[PDB]
This record gives C-alpha cells, sequence and structure tokens, in this order.
C-alpha cells in the first residue's frame, strides 16, 4: 500500500489526538520543500535568459517563512537568512517553534553540488510573549526534525518520536512517496567524511581518529573518503550507507563552524531516532543548551560504533 | 539573446558545411540526457511504489544507446556498461564513434549524490568495417567531448574546438539554456580533490603534494578539500571554483581507476579547452594512445598552476 | 494568503471534529487526480515510442482512484462506470463513506485531445449492515461532498461541500492544488445552451422549442451562443464559469437520458445546487431521485436558474 | 526508431540541401509552443497566488515573436496580437514570413477550454525593404504552417510538402516525440462543427447544409455535433476523426469571422496536404489572395465528401 508524506503525518497527528497543528506545520513545511526544489532544479530559468524577450537562499527563505506563518502554527522562527528571530504576527501564531536553514550548500550551488533545506520543530515551552529565547531550547526537546535533500533526486527525512522516514519526490505528480519506514543507520560504516584541508589546524584527537581510519592499527581496511561539502548531502551519506561525518572546531573556528540550532540539533535528532549518534566531543550535541540562535557547535556523527570509536580516542586526549 | 544547445550546435554546424551529422548526434545526445534527468530525478517512481496497484544504469545505456544508433551518426559504440563496443547496424551507419558513460556515479546513486552522463565523440579515421579499434584513438583527436551532470539542477557542459559551453536544463520546457560562454577555468586554485582513503597506498609524490596542500611550506592559507566520488560532479566543482582533482596510479593500480576512452579523455578535453591541464603524470592524458576499450589511466587535472605544481613534485620522485 | 487544497480541506476537516476519515479521502482523491492529470499530458510517452528501445487512460484512471480509495481507509463501497458491481473495500480498510465516480469522463473521445476529467460523489454509509452495492444507491440529495477534476489546457478541481465550492488549480512546478475561486456562484442566467443537436431529430418537443427559442428569441433578444464539446466535465465547467444551460435530456431512443445517475448526473446536479444553479431531470430535481441501481441512467438539464427554469416552463407546456 | 520533431525537421531540412533557415525557425517556434504551454498548464501559479509571500496571451505572443526573430530566419511578422505586421531588425532577418496566432482560444480561456497556436510560414518573394506587403501571399504560397493544441495533451500538428505529421510533447523531458507519420483525413466523416446560435443569420446554403445532416437525405444516420469554440480544438478533432468544420459567412459579418492569415490559411494548408478541402464556399480558401493582413474570411473544411456536399448545396443556392 503507497504511502504519501500527507498521509502518513494525517495518519500520525490523528493518533496523537490533538489540535492538528503539527499536521498544519509539517504541510505546509512539504509544500514549501516542493517550492524550493522546482526553483532549485532552475524551472523557467529560460525566461530569466530572455526566452521572451532573486536570489535562489531569499526565494527559498521566503517560501518557508510564508508558508510557516500561514500554517498559523507557529509562533518564532529562525532562520540562517535572517539575523534575528522572525516572530509571527498574533493573528497567525501557533505554539510551535521552527529553526531551519531554507537553503544549505548555497553557498556552493555555482558548481551545481547538492542543497539542501534543514528544519527543526520545537513546541514553545515558555509562556511569555513569542521571542527569539523561545528558539533557545536543547534539541534534547525537539518535537520533530529532518531535512530535504535536493540532490538526483529530491528527498525528505523526516524524523518524529516514533522514528524516521524517507519520502521521494516524484516531480510527475508533486508527491512525497514514502520509500523507507523506520529507518536505522548501521551500527559501524567504512567512510569517514570531514575537510582534510583543515590539517593543520585539527586538534590532536581528530588527528589521531583520521589517522586510525587511513592507517587501521588492526591492519584491518582503511575507511574510504568521502565529503561533498553540504553537509545535509554529507549526513544523508552517512545515514544512507553509514560511516562518520566531522566538522570539528579548527583553532580558527574554536567553537566550530556548523551552526547548533539549525544545523547540528537536526541532524543529531535525526541521527539518534535512527540509532546513530551526534556528539560535540564533550557532550550530546542535542544535550547542549543555546544562549545565541546563531551560535556554533562541534559536531562529530553517524554510526554509533564510529562515534564511539571517535569518543575513546577523544578522551585518550583530556 | 536566449540561445539554446540545440539552436547552438545547429548554428555550429551550418557554419562548418558538412553533412549534418554531428548535429544530429548531439540533438540525439541532449535529448537522451533530458530522458536520463528525468528518471535520475525519480520521476513517475509513484507508480513504482503502487500508487495504481530493473536499475538506473541500464535504462540510461539503453537511452543513450537507442537515441545514439537512431541518430544515422555512428557507427561505433563504447559503452562503460558494455563489454563489447556496440556495432551499429549497417542501415543506421554514420562516421563517427562514441565513448560515453552513460551514468556517471551510479555506483553511489542510492545515497542521492550527485550523477552525471560523460562523452567523448572522435571521428572514424578508417573505412575498414567498423570495429571496436576505432575507438582506440588518443583523446587529442576528440571532436567533442563533455558531460551531463545531474545535481541541484541538470546541467551540460559541451566542449569542441571553438570552446567550453555550459547549459542549464530548464525543466518547466525541456530546453537547454546557454548560460556559460567560451567558459575558462581560473589559473590557479583553492580546492584538491581525491579519496585519502587510499592514503596508506599513496604514491610518494601523491602523498607529498597532498601535505603541501594541507600544511602550506610557504605559510600560505591550506587548499581546502572536496570529494563527492563522482567525477562528473568532481571536475565540474574543479572547473567552475578551479583547483585540482586526483585519482592517480599506485603500485597497486600502476594505471589508476577511472577509464580512458569515457572517463579520463572527455574530461581532458574539456579541461584542456577551458585552459586547464590533464596528466597521467607522466604525460598528458590527450596523447595515451588507447590500446583496449576500457583500459584505465591515472588523472590529475584542473587548473594549470596547480596541475603544474603537482607535476614538478611528481618529477621530483622521478 | 495563499491556500492549498491540502490545507484547506485539513482546516474544514478540523472544525468538523470527527474522526478525520473525509479529509483522507480527500487527500487520496487528490492524489490520484494529479497522478491522472500527469498521464493524461502524456508524461513518458516516448518511452512508449522506443525513445530507450502501456494500458489505456481510462483503465490506469480507474485504478488510480480505486487504489488510492481503498487505501484511504476511509471508503467501504466504491462505484465506477468501470465495474459492473460495487466494489466492496476489504474489511481491514474499511472506512465509513461511500463513493461513486466516474474515473476518466468523456474517455470514449481521448484520441482528439479533448478535455477530459474525473467526477466524484462522496456519501456517508447510512446502514448498520454489511457493505454493499446497495449502500451506493442514495438519492443526491444526500451527498456529502462533490466535484470534478477537469484536464483542459489546466487541470482544476471543483470542489463541492455543504459550505459551497472551490476551485483549485493545479500547479505542475510543485504539484500542489492552489485555491483560485472561494464560494463560487454560478450566473443567474447566460447566454450559451449546450448540447448535442445531432439528435433534433429525436429530441423531445420541449427540447425542441425550447432551443428554437435560444436560436430565435421571440421577444427578438440576442440569440444565446452553442457550445458543446462533448465531454461532459468540459461543458459543465463552462456552465458554471460562463453562465447558461446543459443538456442531455431523454429522447425517444433513451427514455431515461444517456448519462448516468450515481456518478455524472447527482455530482454535477450537486455542484450546480450549491453554486447557486439548478440540475432537474424534467420531471424533478435530478438529487431528488431514488435510484435503483447502480448505473441507471437519468436525463438532466442544468446550470444558470432562470435557464433552467425557463426550460422547465416549457417542459410543463409540454405535459 | 523513436523521432523527435527536432529530429525530423532537421533531416527534412538537409534532404532540402539549402541555408538551414527554415530549421533553425521551426526549431525556434518548437521552443516558444514549449514555453507556451508550460504557462497554459499555469506552471507556477503558485507564486501568483503568495505561496512566497502579464496576460497569457501576450506572454505566448513575445515569446513566439522572440523566439523567431532570434533564429534569424525570419524578416516579416505578421501576429493576431500587433495591429501592424512586424518587421525584424536588419540584423536578424531571414528570408522567412511568419503569420500567426501566439494564443488561439485565449478570450474563452477562463473556462479552462482547448486553445492553441497557429502558424503559416511563407518564403519573402521580392527583393526590396521586407514590409507588410510580403505577408499578402496566398495560401497556396505556403512552405510550411500548422498548430500546437493545449488539450488534455500538447500536440504539434506539422503539415509541409510532403505531408503531415502529429508530434505529442512529452512534458517529462520537454520533447516533441513523432505519433503520427504522413496523416491523412478520413474520405468522409460523421460530425458536423459550428457555432448554431447564429442559425437566425445563416446563409440558406449552411441552413440546408446543417439540415441535410440532421435529417439525412439517403435515409442514413444523422451527424453527430461538436463545437468547442477553439478553433485549434475544432480543427483537431476534424483532422483526427474526419468530418466537417465551418465558420461561414452569416448575414452579420457576410465574410466570415476567423481570420485568414493566421487561422483559416494554415489549417486550409494542414487540411489540403491531409487530403481533405478548405473553402470559402466560393473558392479555395488556400486561393484567396489578401490585401489586408486581419482580413476575415469565411470557412468550411474537413473530409473531401463532407466540403464537396457542403458545395454541392451552396452552389445550388447559387
Ligand atoms: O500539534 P498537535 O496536533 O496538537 C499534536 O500533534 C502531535 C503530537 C504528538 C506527536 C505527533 C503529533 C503529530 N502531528 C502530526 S505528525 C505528529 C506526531
Ligand atoms: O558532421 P558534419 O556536419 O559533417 C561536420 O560537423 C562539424 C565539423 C566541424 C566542427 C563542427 C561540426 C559541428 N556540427 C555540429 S556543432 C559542430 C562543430
Ligand atoms: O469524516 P469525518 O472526519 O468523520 C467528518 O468530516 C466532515 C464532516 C462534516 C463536514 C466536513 C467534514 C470534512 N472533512 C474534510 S473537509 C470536511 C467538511
Ligand atoms: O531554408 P532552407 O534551408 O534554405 C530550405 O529549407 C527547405 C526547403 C524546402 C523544403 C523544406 C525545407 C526545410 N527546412 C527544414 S524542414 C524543410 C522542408
Amino acid at each position: 500500500d503507497v504511502n504519501t508524506l500527507t498521509r502518513f503525518v494525517m495518519e500520525e497527528g490523528r493518533k496523537a489526538r490533538g489540535t492538528g497543528e503539527l499536521t498544519q506545520l509539517l504541510n505546509s513545511l512539504c509544500t514549501a520543500v516542493k517550492a524550493i526544489s522546482s526553483a532549485v532544479r532552475k524551472a523557467g530559468i529560460a525566461h530569466l535568459y530572455g526566452i521572451a524577450g532573486k536570489k535562489l537562499d531569499v526565494l527559498s527563505n521566503d517560501l518557508v517563512m510564508n508558508m510557516l506563518k500561514s500554517s498559523f502554527a507557529t509562533c518564532v522562527l529562525v532562520s540562517e537568512e535572517d539575523k534575528h528571530a522572525i516572530i509571527v504576527e498574533p493573528e497567525k501564531r501557533g505554539k510551535y517553534v521552527v529553526c531551519f536553514d531554507p537553503l544549505d550548500g548555497s553557498s556552493n550551488i555555482d558548481c551545481l553540488v547538492s542543497v539542501g533545506t534543514i528544519f527543526g520543530i520545537y513546541r514553545k515551552k515558555s509562556t511569555d510573549e513569542p521571542s527569539e529565547k523561545d528558539a533557545l531550547q536543547p534539541g534534547r526537546n525537539l518535537v520533530a526534525a529532518g531535512y530535504a535533500l535536493y540532490g538526483s533526486a529530491t528527498m525528505l527525512v523526516l524524523a518524529m518520536d516514533c522514528g524516521v522516514n524517507c519520502f521521494m519526490l516524484d516531480p510527475a505528480i508533486g508527491e512525497f512517496i514514502l520509500v523507507d519506514k523506520d529507518v536505522k543507520i548501521k551500527k559501524k560504516g567504512k567512510i569517514y567524511s570531514l575537510n582534510e584541508g583543515y590539517a593543520k589546524d585539527f586538534d590532536p584527537a581528530v588527528t589521531e581518529y583520521i589517522q586510525r581510519k587511513k592507517f587501521p592499527p588492526d591492519n584491518s581496511a582503511p575507511y574510504g573518503a568521502r565529503y561533498v561539502g553540504s553537509m545535509v548531502a554529507d549526513v544523508h551519506r552517512t545515514l544512507v550507507y553509514g560511516g562518520i561525518f566531522l566538522y570539528p572546531a579548527n583553532k580558527k573556528s574554536p567553537n566550530g563552524k556548523l551552526r547548533l540550532l539549525y544545523e547540528c540539533n537536526p541532524m543529531a535528532y535525526v541521527m539518534e531516532k535512527a540509532g546513530g549518534m551526534a556528539t560535540t566531543g564533550k557532550e550530546a550535541v542535542l544535550d547542549v543548551i543555546p544562549t545565541d540562535i546563531h551560535q556554533r557547535a562541534p559536531v562529530i556523527l553517524g554510526s554509533p560504533d564510529d562515534v564511539l570509536e571517535f569518543l575513546k580516542v577523544y578522551e585518550k586526549h583530556s
């Protein structure tokens, strides 16, 4: 029996016996994603080049922003594109807070590399007039999170308390088809992913770990290397093939480079629900209590046995 | 003045004042690429999942094969998917020979990583009955070559004697729109791309070069690292952002992993026409005279100053 | 504030405070319509013609609606022009709704690329017995929802419920039905009459006189314009948008008409009434006819109120 | 062997051994039709309705106009949209003249009725400066003509000296697939098409003919009636199913309502090449020598036996 994202979310929402808000929120996000996908695949670019005589990131942000506001399910929106959290006007407020990167990897879009949309959904915990403070909850409080990968094909990975599910976007009918139910990452992988250009600045623990991947002390087979540069792409490969992904702090970016609210937490949540791990080295990413909506955070995630191995090396250096 | 691949190829073909065969050949390939793109983006996948109640590689190979045969411009077809060269039936023979990888990076199409179609076109030099021998020409003989990148968006890079041009596929109207005329790679880049998992088996020259990229002896800024795993994707980034791409040889692989006829030469051709370089370490990729249609060849390509620097290190170890 | 069919139905469903079944049913139907639309516009036809080196559209359309409805868990009895007998949903997928539909109306003529569509009518099962064909035998007046999908120059879904009629345009770029017409109402009177005049020789005197009054206004007004696509979905939609009258009456050879009551007449009748129009068989409101056979025929005259009313006056003159 | 509009036109053009202009013109028209089709099916309408926070006929006219001008194959363009013929700037002139209706039936598009694009191509005869005079040639001089039907599916019917061919537009890959070679209309049909609302003003000949279709002389079965209102739709059904289409001159418009240059001639040309007929009642539509680019002309076309029958009745009343 075929299943779509819409049908899936409707059912899960019905079971929850709530207001139906989250269902509306996700429906809206889904529509936005479809819109972004169309734009990312360059639909209509011929008109831009004069067949008949705004930047992608901006448009993407506008789509998510507008669809979420018009859902009546949110009150506070935090986006990679905006400096301050956006407070939904009173007549359209809902109980959810959403953090997202409308178009991840958009900086290197020129080369047509994969790009994506990452999102994390929280329930407003505070009772004060909505404000940026409502977005400062530890990832552990996420009600739902996931991403949309705009690669060879467009896929939306949705993670909720009940697990992780993958939907393929069928461009023929603009419908997200469920193709992977209750997904689980491999216990251990054979791929490590990180920008080794920072080798000169790596922390000793990271240096040793990578070393153990290239020169297994047990003469096992060396891990293969892959690094697309687009977090959505790299994390998704990790989920599918297993392995490990890293963007640790550089002595140049002491607090890591990736953002906690809309890049780290969402991926961390997806990994954990899929049976994987996500650490900053010192603690689980999901446990970090944010103080600034755009704060950075180091992150090592992927197959449990792999993350655990890194942690062993991390401790050896602490 | 908007320009499409069809219009462009028709005009360049008209100027050549020939049979018009190459024009037909490229038109055919173009249609095939659009077909592949549709399939790659999962159009119709809902039917595969029972909405109404087997492989991409094979389908892609069938599309290029049939479109090329039906163009009446080819006589010998060499495909990464086929063990032997395909000899076009007599009643559909043309004067061109085409070598191609219908779906490059397909081994990893499961994580939705970018994939592409690489192609190289030669003119049959002999009148002997068409045979695999006609595909054994040095890349320097290429009449045209390029690739189709199925990434965030689908793009077709076409290189001919007159230069390199990039066309973006507008899904809305199924038309390839010219968006980059007479492209030229940067003289020097800041990105190095290769699977460092093979570090343990690297040739000393490769090891030292990568080391100079991570720890510049002149204390310059270290190069950034990127490696998608899909040649089309990696080479295209190199073209767009500049830098260097490597898939070198070592003791266990005296001649590399990538294939000369349909992976190395096409990319080598594109690079040279764009002002870049492509070496095997011992000589220009395009100068290698093939003896086997599926023979492998080591390859280092990209920005000239970068390839030249590699060659300096290579020589140091020779 | 942009609005989509999915958002709209979810909202209306939430307000109803029910099981959420109808919401799932409509979502499913909507997905099916998108699928049919894709097929109707010939997506992938290149493969059928050997680009790489395959059933009829009506069949496929029927399969899509059938499967999407069954898989919704909101239905128990499905009636389609395609199947002779009502389909009883297996026990593990039963819902409380009954659906009558024509998966691809006008399909008898898709070779000329004429407009085609999907008509649907939704009823609530009103029995405590094992689901059967009998549950589809309710007068149109019992409809909970009904409408159609028009596959014309663009694909549009007209949805009529107790709260009114709303039109959604299908944006192929994102596969989303965008609300472009809220609480639609047909014109009080139109200037277009639609029917196959080829059957002139067999027309009922009332029909003959009426058409005559449209071509030669007695009060010397301007004669009505004529339009007849042949595809009910197309002709009814034009009537809705431009007003006027549409007819497929009974004749000598066809005493009860040609169109089907359950999935062609009732749905359209329901849509017209909710939009302020009328739908009569000549003897009574289409919606009031109590069916006895799921595939029974019924004559139908529908459209602008003043126009249907005028026909009725002529009909009575001949009774 | 699959065949596309592009491949077909390139081959026929090559055989003609000419400048290649007509090939470029048709390619351009083809791309424009795809663009119009996308617009007609409402692609992107969501943005029009604020998903992210000009008229179809105008856009359609702009697309054809620009694509034709940029083909370098035209010099004089006549469109229903413009009052005066458009003279192509000197630096983009070709030897062809094109008359067209960018979006036929656009007046009643609000009901989603079928719409289409009609076109007629002539070769500039004269040697003087291009002017409106160059579009005043009898249909008999057409080099090519046809239309694009935007119905349940988009189809382009192309008629040239070698016959009539039909191409289905595959939205998945934006390619026109040849699905009907050297088409021929039925010798006689069973459908008559015309707006009977004008009954009160019909010419006696028309009245009698219609009468013979509803109450058959040879005891035969009455013809079925169909009238969409969109010429492109009605003419296409006639071509496919055979029969007759009429828009005669009543008492009011003594010259008919349809336009000769871009509505009647193109259709007339298509019919004749398909073995059908097209008369004004007094003479073959293609034989009428125009004096005004927007002049009207009565027209009765379709199956030969049907047109012939009309003519017999027409003469009885003359
Ligand atoms: O937002 P509400 O409708 O008040 C509650 O919705 C939920 C409460 C708990 C768990 C889930 C949902 C929910 N809504 C849609 S999917 C899903 C999973
Ligand atoms: O195949 P022919 O028409 O005989 C020769 O075509 C060419 C000969 C030389 C250079 C070019 C072409 C050609 N054909 C299409 S683009 C292009 C560039
Ligand atoms: O199927 P139920 O959820 O039990 C009842 O649904 C309804 C009951 C009355 C009115 C409406 C709906 C409904 N469901 C979706 S839109 C809409 C309008
Ligand atoms: O415009 P030219 O290439 O100089 C002449 O083209 C033709 C001359 C006669 C007949 C045909 C063509 C032509 N060009 C494309 S299809 C087709 C049929």
